[PDB]
């Protein structure tokens, strides 16, 4: 096993357990200390203003099992600092026959037991579990822990009657699936149920979803209601929320529903971001934000999916969220988004970005698996002045249009996504930054043009503004992590509407996937305007590419270049000539961004160990 | 609800938890301070010299689940303190997946991990468990943990690859059951292997049995060893000690061999106690110990019984243990006898007695369920100048016999279990003792004489020595817990070796077992002898009646009267007559015993808990 990046690589499959920890890792972002991590949970703002988050975590091994749950904690979303207690950084493990089998997700009551902060989350044991077997009641139960240390440790209610689990009946019968609890406060619903709390009893301060579907008839999110304020133990079933069909889809802007929703949530947003009114607000839309499974070919079989509902009121006091528009949160290698309030009327959002090793053949020599996404700001995205020229506008898939009353142009409505503030403020602070002159690219573009600074390492960000013609076959875009023989190119096609990631070239090391990613971004032309633009952003962090166009389409994806000169990047220019222009603009290079973890030491593995021939006589765990 | 106990008892079912708690509690033996406990577990003299005694336990349920080790110590047998920690009196709990399903019993390493005190327990997990069903390996796996405290707490290993658990592998196909670990040493079993030890490489200085049998074929004892002396994770299979046909019986004096083994032990005794030799002691005898099951129709399907063996040892270097003799333990409504060594050359032996309420009727009005035998010394029982024309006596069905060499009379061995004399000592010191005056049973003798000195209470001791013609038809025993209306009659019938419990008249209480229990009693007629004697010693405590005979035979029984004048006793005479006569001397009443728990008030119930309706989702527990 060499670790010489100046030559071409040998056969890493040779090399020891965390021998490539420092080669592909990201440092600028949230990432568990070593080992196995997926989905966000337990994430709240803490009474101190800093923000909890907490992870699926299994230390010393590289694929899922004893799901447990990891945490740490950050006053600005971007430097953090690891809890350490009896059992390392993980706070909640299995260590009760209703949750032996894993501590999945679970999210946050802040005000909850004894006035403490409480996760509802679901308690696995033994049976089948998953979307595809044969699941039966009790094998995913939902139970309650809470904090009297501020997320250092979590106390379990006790197991029984009137005790763990709090949630254990199955609402319809074969279920797919029956987890991922999500609390949260509605003055919204409050508002709808008032007139039917007669029909169900159910007054409480709090709801929760909880996701799954129904064998052979498609996904479902269930709506629960707190039986009484202030009151933790008994939630009323309602009815189902969001009902959709057998891998139905909306459409090329939409993914697929599947057959099973994953970490589904619940938020009502405005264009300044979160929104607290009853209904009152005419800007303010309501949103479900959810993962489906088995509804795409690849990625995982996962799409992380968003839509824009309208509540509907039963006779039986339950509410139907009818789909009005469905977008996709992340069109990349990302899933099982969670979304949180945090002071100054703000929700955000941060997913989980699994790794593109999916046959696990360097998963032992890196040490780790998966990061997080950075942190995301949702709000209403408010488009004024559209010119209802633009190509497809009025198909209306994952954006709603309101006419002027003349009828001369359009307002677009669309759910937004940002990078909280923090970090770009924390990641600009921290840079070396090239602030780069306009390009037009034109007849005498080459395909690659590097930029007049290039990066250092493999950590920057990039930012521009490409002003395409209206009528364009023009595409351009940014080459990354780019040495002569490793590359990774980003491009935008406003002709086909699609941007694409084409990782043919992005490593000589050919166990990682090369497949191209895609997004569909609409340009929504204004009235009055001869071009059309693309605001492009683009996050280099170790291994991961994260992708924001007009904050609103996000694609993040990895890229594992062998090579240590594999750090460059420039522009990118497909058919551009005299007269089919594209005009860049707005062009910085940041270089560094930040030591997101700056107590760690590079190298925190602690070994990889095997749970050996039991793993299989269970059944539950890989056991590596 | 009415606990008049000066009138006919009522309908009991109405009453509350709790409610009859110390109505027909035992005083004087070992108990758990509330709810459900079975065997003996993890039983050694500490290094102060005072004995630990763990115990199968369900605290606040009356039904068996969730199975931990309680446990409590004592200097002398008889006077108990719980251990109190983080989980009250429990020591072992479910914890981790391996043994999420219940702590099973396990037995002591007294110099093991590190040099301390180390249980080898049987840890459970998910899965059908049982003899008569379709168990799969993994469900029952034996771990390790051990105790730096002397007892108060216990560290598991770890799970995983060379940590726990340390036994998962079936040695044998379609295992009826795998579990209940029994260590020790054996200077004679290390003699016989130690020309063999290059087939198996297995060296320690530790053995370990594991309790089984084979679908359709029988009961088994599984043979490790101790691959190398100071180390404690692995243990070679060397092969089958004790092989039994499915419900094989070695006749009337031996009950049933039935399907599966449980909590089966060796050792090596003399006439003395216990042996330490390698095999160079004549007068010494290998004994196994153990618990049958379904070959059995009553008394919850279960024989405690005994063999003695003579060791085989087989060209692969393991050892067969051939039955020689075969005897019962306790012919009563006991089980899951545990044996240990005790300083001064001491095995001492202790079991379990079960309430006899098999419908579950009073269970919750008790809050308990379950108590100890108290602790016997067993030894080699040697009857010397033993008569040739004591009827059966060349059987040898549960004992050997040995010809004089004039073969004018003969030496009688067998299994002796006699009460820890610590145990005699306290109860005789502190109980008010009636030496009675000897009493020949004839023509005047009623069926029923009270003692000239009667009880207080239901907690007392009888002994008496019953004198009886060789050839009498005569029946005599001991009457206790009577009053005119309630009675329990203990007979010794010596025309038909029988001694019989009738239970008919024990109680107004419908609801407990009212069943004759029955033992086969020997008495070895002596050369020159014109007469044959039964020593017949009974405790009465709370509900357990405990009869010994000739430190041979023992049954354990149980009687609940309700009146509260339900606590005479006298002698019983059947068929008395001038001319066969029973003559009853050595007679003495000890009255009050001993409180065996000084530190706990008279009513430890802490109420009685639901698991609720995951109870039966999960399928392992009853729930209550
Ligand atoms: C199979 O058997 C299993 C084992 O028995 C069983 O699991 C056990 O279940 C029981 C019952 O549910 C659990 O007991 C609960 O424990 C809760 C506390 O749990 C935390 O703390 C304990 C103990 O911690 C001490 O000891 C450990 C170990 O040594 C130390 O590490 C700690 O530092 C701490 O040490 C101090 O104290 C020791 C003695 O206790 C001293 O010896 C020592 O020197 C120290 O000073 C930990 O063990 C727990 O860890 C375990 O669990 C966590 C998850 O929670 C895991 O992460 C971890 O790995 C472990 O597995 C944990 O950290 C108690 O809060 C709880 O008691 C409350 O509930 C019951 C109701 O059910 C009440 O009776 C009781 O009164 C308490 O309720 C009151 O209090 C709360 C708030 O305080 C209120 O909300 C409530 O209304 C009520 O208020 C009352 O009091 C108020 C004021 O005082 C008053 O105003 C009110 O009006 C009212 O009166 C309960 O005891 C137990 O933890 C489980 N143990 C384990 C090991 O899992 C399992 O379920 C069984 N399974 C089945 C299938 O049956
Ligand atoms: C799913 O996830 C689960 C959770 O992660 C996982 O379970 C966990 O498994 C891990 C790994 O097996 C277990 O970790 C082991 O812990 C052993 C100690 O366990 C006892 O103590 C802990 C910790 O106790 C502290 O904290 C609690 C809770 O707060 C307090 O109550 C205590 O009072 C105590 O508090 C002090 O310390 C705290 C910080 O630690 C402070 O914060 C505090 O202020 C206090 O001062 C308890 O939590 C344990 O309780 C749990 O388990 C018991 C049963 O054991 C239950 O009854 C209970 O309910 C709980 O469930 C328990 O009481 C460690 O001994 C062990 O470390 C040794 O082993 C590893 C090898 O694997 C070595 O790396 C390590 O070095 C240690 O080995 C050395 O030491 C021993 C002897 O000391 C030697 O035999 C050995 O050779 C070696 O020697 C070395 O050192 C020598 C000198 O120093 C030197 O001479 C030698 O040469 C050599 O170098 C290991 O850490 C963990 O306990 C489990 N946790 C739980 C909650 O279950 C589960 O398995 C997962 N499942 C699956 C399917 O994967
Ligand atoms: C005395 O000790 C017992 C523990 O043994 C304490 O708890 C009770 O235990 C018994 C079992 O011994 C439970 O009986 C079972 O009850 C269920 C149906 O239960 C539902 O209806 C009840 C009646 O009003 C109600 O109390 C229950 O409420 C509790 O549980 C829910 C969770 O479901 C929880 O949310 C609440 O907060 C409560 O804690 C519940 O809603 C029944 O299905 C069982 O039937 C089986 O067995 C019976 C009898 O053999 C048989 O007839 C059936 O056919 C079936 O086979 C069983 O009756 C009882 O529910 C428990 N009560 C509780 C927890 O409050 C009891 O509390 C102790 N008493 C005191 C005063 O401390
Ligand atoms: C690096 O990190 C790994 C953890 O991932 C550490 O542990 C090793 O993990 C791997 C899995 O990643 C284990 O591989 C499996 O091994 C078994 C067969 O194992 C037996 O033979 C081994 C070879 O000599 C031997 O080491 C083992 O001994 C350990 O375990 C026993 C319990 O059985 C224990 O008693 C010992 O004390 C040891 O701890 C064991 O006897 C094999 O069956 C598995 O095969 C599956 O997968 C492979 C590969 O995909 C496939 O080919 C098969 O067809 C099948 O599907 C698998 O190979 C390995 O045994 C673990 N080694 C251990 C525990 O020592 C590893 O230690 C870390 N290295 C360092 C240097 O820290
Ligand atoms: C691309 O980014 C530019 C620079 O941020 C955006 O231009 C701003 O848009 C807002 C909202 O209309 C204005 O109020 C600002 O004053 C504009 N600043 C400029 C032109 O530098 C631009 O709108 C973005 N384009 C798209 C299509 O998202
Ligand atoms: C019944 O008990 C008596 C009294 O303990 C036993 O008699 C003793 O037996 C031992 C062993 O042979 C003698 O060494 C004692 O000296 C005897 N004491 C006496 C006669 O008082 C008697 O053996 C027991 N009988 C049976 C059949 O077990
Ligand atoms: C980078 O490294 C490779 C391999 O060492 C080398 O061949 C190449 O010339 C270097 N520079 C660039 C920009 O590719
Ligand atoms: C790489 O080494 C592995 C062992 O990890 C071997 O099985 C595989 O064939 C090797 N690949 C080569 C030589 O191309
Ligand atoms: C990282 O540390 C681990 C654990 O000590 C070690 O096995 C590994 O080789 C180290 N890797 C690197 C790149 O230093
Ligand atoms: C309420 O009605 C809906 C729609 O019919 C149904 O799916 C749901 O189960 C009902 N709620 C109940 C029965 O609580
Ligand atoms: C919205 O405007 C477009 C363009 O003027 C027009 O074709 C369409 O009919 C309008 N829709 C409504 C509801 O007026
Ligand atoms: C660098 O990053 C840290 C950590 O996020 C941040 O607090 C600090 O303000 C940044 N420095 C700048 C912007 O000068
Ligand atoms: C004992 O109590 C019962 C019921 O109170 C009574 O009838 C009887 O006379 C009393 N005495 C005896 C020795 O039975
Ligand atoms: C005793 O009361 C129970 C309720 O515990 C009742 O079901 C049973 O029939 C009663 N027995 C009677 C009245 O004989
Ligand atoms: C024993 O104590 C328990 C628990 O406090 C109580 O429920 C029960 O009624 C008591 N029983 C008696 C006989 O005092
Ligand atoms: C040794 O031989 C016995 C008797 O044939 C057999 O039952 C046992 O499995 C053998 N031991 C092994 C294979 O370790
Ligand atoms: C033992 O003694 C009895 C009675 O003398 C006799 O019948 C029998 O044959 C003897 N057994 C042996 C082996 O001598
Ligand atoms: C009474 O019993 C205690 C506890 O077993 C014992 O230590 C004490 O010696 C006994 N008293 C006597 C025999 O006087
Ligand atoms: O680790 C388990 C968790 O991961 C998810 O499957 C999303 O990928 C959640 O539905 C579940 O709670
Ligand atoms: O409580 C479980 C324990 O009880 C027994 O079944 C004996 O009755 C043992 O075989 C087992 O270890
Ligand atoms: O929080 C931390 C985690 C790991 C480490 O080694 C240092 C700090
Ligand atoms: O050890 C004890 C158990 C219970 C109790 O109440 C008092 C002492």
């Amino acid at each position: 096993c060499s670790l010489d990046q100046t030559v071409a690589p040998g056969n890493l499959t040779l090399c020891g357990n965390a021998t490539l920890f420092t080669t592909f890792r990201p440092k600028a972002r949230f990432i568990a200390p070593e080992g196995w991590m997926n989905a966000p949970m337990g994430l709240y703002q803490r009474a101190d203003g800093s923000i909890h988050a907490g992870y699926q975590s299994h230390p010393k091994h590289i694929q899922w099992g004893n799901i447990s749950q990891g945490a740490a904690y950050s006053s600005d979303f971007t430097s953090w600092t690891d809890f350490n207690g009896s059992e390392g950084y993980k706070t909640i493990w299995p260590s009760q026959i209703y949750d032996i089998r894993g501590v999945f997700d679970g999210s946050i009551i802040k005000e909850g037991i004894d006035g403490y902060p409480t996760i509802l989350y679901t308690s696995t044991s033994f049976g089948p579990l998953g979307a595809t077997l044969n699941e039966a009641e009790g094998t995913e139960t939902q139970s309650l822990a809470y904090t009297t240390d501020d997320g250092a440790s979590w106390i379990k209610l006790g197991y029984g009657a009137g005790q763990n689990p709090v949630i254990y009946e199955w609402p319809e019968t074969n279920l797919t699936g029956f987890r991922d609890p999500y609390v949260f406060q509605s003055p919204r619903l409050e508002a709808l149920l008032a007139n039917t709390t007669s029909i169900t009893n159910a007054t409480g301060d709090h709801f929760a979803t909880i996701s799954g579907g129904v064998h052979g008839d498609g996904a479902r999110l269930f709506l629960y209601r707190q039986h009484t304020t202030g009151e933790f133990i008994k939630w009323t079933y309602l009815g189902p929320l969001v009902t959709t069909g057998y891998k139905e889809s909306y459409g090329e802007w939409s993914g697929n529903y599947g057959i099973n929703f994953e970490t589904a949530g619940v938020t009502r947003l405005n264009p300044a971001g979160a929104a607290w009114d009853n209904g009152s607000d005419t800007t303010a839309v309501d949103f479900v934000t959810f993962g489906t499974e088995q509804g795409r070919a690849d990625h995982q079989n996962h799409w992380p999916l968003w839509a824009a509902v309208d509540y509907e009121v039963r006779d039986n006091g339950s509410i139907e969220a009818v789909i009005a528009y469905s977008g996709v949160q992340d069109w990349g290698r990302s899933y099982a988004y969670a979304s949180f309030p945090v002071e100054g009327y703000r929700q955000v959002s941060v997913g989980w970005i699994y790794e593109d090793d999916d046959n696990v053949i360097l998963a032992k020599q890196f040490g780790y698996q998966g990061a997080f996404t950075l942190f995301r700001d949702l709000f209403v995205k408010v488009v004024e002045n559209v010119s209802p020229s633009t190509p497809g506008l009025f198909e209306q898939a994952s954006w709603s249009t309101k006419n002027s009353t003349d009828g001369m142009s359009v307002t677009v409505t669309t759910l937004g996504q940002r990078v909280v503030p923090e970090t770009l403020a924390a990641y600009k602070g921290n840079s070396t930054v090239s602030t780069l002159a306009p390009v037009m690219l034109n007849e005498s573009a080459a395909a690659y043009t590097p930029f007049s600074s290039q990066p250092t390492d493999r950590f920057y960000a990039l930012t521009g503004s490409f002003e395409f013609g209206l009528n364009t076959t023009a595409k351009a875009g940014f080459r990354v992590l780019a040495s002569e023989e490793e590359y990774t190119d980003i491009w935008f096609d406003p002709a086909s509407e699609n941007l694409t990631v084409v990782r043919t070239a992005s490593s000589l090391i050919k166990s990682f996937g090369n497949d191209t990613e895609l997004a569909k971004v609409k340009l929504y032309e204004i009235v009055g305007a001869e071009s059309k633009t693309l605001n492009l952003t683009v996050f280099v962090d170790g291994s991961v590419i994260e992708i924001y166009a007009n904050d609103e389409v996000a694609l993040s994806t990895r890229a594992y270049p062998w090579l240590a000169n594999s750090t460059g990047a420039g522009l990118l220019a497909d058919g551009t000539t005299a007269g089919d222009v594209v005009g860049v603009s707005g062009l910085e290079l940041w270089d560094g961004l930040v030591d997101a973890w700056p107590a760690r030491p590079a190298n925190t593995s602690q070994g990889l160990v095997w749970d050996g021939p039991t793993a299989a006589m269970y059944g539950l765990f890989a056991g590596y």
